[PDB]
């Protein structure tokens, strides 16, 4: 197994981040890890993800640059709550597993360990330096901040 680029636990044994995973040793890497489910934010699947029929995959196709949309950030969250139910650990990546990846991430923090938006954002960023780097990312978290209460 060789570790994704980028890859690091956000909630222990729960849920990571990463950036594009693109060889087999990759997935082999998050099967060991326990690591069962990984949501592609990419705008295409990542290559030789088949290589693991074991590790499912979740695409929730977000476009370059952009934020992911409401019902999105929904489903994300609830892939994250099946798989833990299921004591499987989700993984979650983009590009460079800063943007996109980054948001995502901040989200679940607000809705399982209820931080204000400001304090997850913040948190995502001390646990990987660079997240959540754009407005329109501060913005999708705050938003679903208030939808979330």
């Amino acid at each position: 197994g060789v570790q994704p680029p980028n890859f690091s636990w956000v909630l222990p044994g729960r849920l990571a981040g990463l950036a594009l995973p693109r060889l087999p040793a990759h997935y082999q890497f998050l099967l060991d890890l326990g690591v069962r489910h990984l949501v592609s934010l990419t705008e295409r699947g990542p290559p030789h993800s088949d290589s693991c029929p074991g590790l499912t995959l979740h695409r929730l196709r977000i476009p370059d640059f952009c934020p992911p949309a409401p019902d999105q950030i929904d489903r994300f969250v609830q892939i994250v709550d099946e798989a833990n139910a299921r004591g499987e650990a989700v993984g979650v990546h983009c590009a460079l597993g800063f943007g996109r990846t980054g948001t995502m991430l901040a989200c679940y923090l607000v809705k399982e360990r209820g931080l204000a938006a400001g304090d997850a954002i913040a948190e995502i960023r001390r646990l990987r330096p660079g997240s959540i780097e754009t407005y329109e990312q501060e913005k999708a978290v705050f938003q679903f901040y208030q939808r979330t209460k």
